[PDB]
């Protein structure tokens, strides 16, 4: 059992990347299934994603990322547990292949605590690069996730370039907890097990903590009208954002107790997504796209189903 | 009118720093409160604060932060206006005097407007200290809380992070929602509030602190709100359950117009103990206070809680 979500190039639609985008979050998809058959944990599967997310030169991520100010790539990327609760997350950096992994590897390292000091989750700049050139992660010459295998665990990542031309140092939403993603297995106060990943303007989507309000709201009845009201209440309509014209952001959202409940939301004029099931052979692409007549920014689309793994 | 509180150094109890951290703490709160009868913003008046702790050298923020892994400096610091909702940070900054005042200066220009595109919030490494230095600001846990006369509230935090924390250890006084949080009044929450966090960075960020004690003032009584959140959100906390022991403190502050402005305020810590300093403008007269936990109590189990109440304009 197990099912997997993603997204990749949330923004503005591109009647000519459409088609390599659903390209990666097809193999995206392809891989974390992968991962999941081989028993992996949940981390390992959406970080295999990722990985693949990152690999397409047409992402904002990873490779083929956006230059900064200076011509320089500065990568931020994170990934949560829904088990463990745990976090890793490496914010502007540079010289790895692979933000995800850096991120995921700070997160094993996490979960083994004190064994002499407590580990960090978030790195950034030149340390995040030599931690993970320490740590063997081939060092070299926006996307994501969410996850849930057979038991029922939970796990999201985010990877991105952040914005073309951004001032160097500049750390966006997919570094930041609680922010670019969430995952948490089902608890006291958490009837559902929910793992959450955003995408799109970076400020919008840290001022209103966006990734960790959709796993709260998610904790309703109705999962649609759950996101929904999020997407308009907490994010186009939010205090935070009131001086903002237009409010761009999208999210993938999983919610699970085995029956999975899978959609994708934005406000951005479109965003693609894969989504899969280990039953299910071959990922379904799509590219999501605002109603006809909705401004962007100023409005919302949303999408999703059901299914039930075994 | 106005009140602020400020905090500097919860952790280990020290009576031989204790004197140093209520010295720096008095002056923190007069520096605020001086800049609040000077017509300045309540932003302005937690920056100014902040830059007194930070320059205290028994502080670990700015002058006299914790070495890192490497022997060098790497300074952390947020800040947030209530009446704006806009926020402020810095991350791994090193070869800047007051890290505080770079984030205050990323607040300022924020509120300025779009560069063409929204403005960084939060900057990090070498980018912070360039951009730093290109916009004046001159190369070389603490916090506090600020209400100015009309309900607008600001916070902040500074801080030098784990003592030989590895190089690029970004903790929680950089986090938006976990170092500090300042918020008005609204249409969904009845008080103005502000809160500045200190402790084990890790602990604050995983359970996002500030925030979370933030949206706990908005009940009925604050002293009970502020306690179940030290001890069902943050000690119990689910996300800190494989830890042993967890550790931080928070300063608090929440008004409501009444005309006077009354304001509640509060602090809490399962450290060993936590210096305060307040001060109100009409009062001229700044007060500090080591808080401690109850004899027989643990550090990182127990929780202390201590405040009062303030009435201004
Ligand atoms: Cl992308
Ligand atoms: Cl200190």
């Amino acid at each position: 059992g197990g099912f997997v979500l993603v997204h990749a190039g949330a923004g503005y639609h591109s009647e000519s990347k459409a088609k390599e985008y659903k390209h990666v979050c097809k193999r995206a998809c392809q891989k974390a299934i992968e991962k999941l058959q081989a028993g992996a944990l949940a981390t390992d599967a959406v970080t295999a994603a990722l990985v693949e997310l990152e690999d397409s030169p047409f992402t904002n991520a990873g490779m083929g990322s956006n230059l900064n100010l200076l011509g320089e790539i500065e990568c931020d990327a994170s990934i949560m547990d829904g088990k463990s609760l745990n976090f890793g997350a490496v914010g502007a950096l540079s010289g790895i292949k692979n933000p995800v992994s850096v991120a995921n590897r700070l997160l094993c390292e996490g979960q083994k605590g004190k064994l002499g000091r407590i580990p960090p989750c978030f790195l950034v700049g030149e340390g995040a690069y030599r931690w993970a050139v320490d740590h063997g992660i081939p060092s070299c010459p926006t996307v994501g996730a969410v996850v849930v295998d057979h038991e029922g665990n939970v796990a999201a990542a985010v990877s991105s370039g952040g914005l073309a031309l951004k001032h160097p140092g500049r750390v966006g939403q997919a570094a930041l907890y609680g922010c670019g993603c969430w995952a948490e297995n089902t608890g006291a106060h958490n009837p559902y097990s929910t793992a959450v990943s955003t995408s799109g303007c970076g400020e919008h989507l840290v001022r209103t903590i966006l990734a960790r309000e959709c796993s709260h709201a998610l904790q309703a009845e109705d999962a649609h009208q759950a996101l929904l009201e999020t997407m308009q209440n907490k994010f186009i309509s939010s205090p935070f954002l009131a001086s903002e014209d237009g409010v761009l952001g999208g999210v993938i959202v999983l919610r699970s107790c085995l029956l999975v409940e899978f959609l994708w939301s934005h406000t951005t004029e479109s965003m693609c997504v894969g989504y899969m099931s280990a039953q299910d052979g071959k990922a379904k692409t799509h590219i999501s796209r605002l109603p006809p007549g909705a401004v962007a920014g100023q409005s919302v689309a949303i999408e999703g189903g059901v299914c039930r793994l075994e």
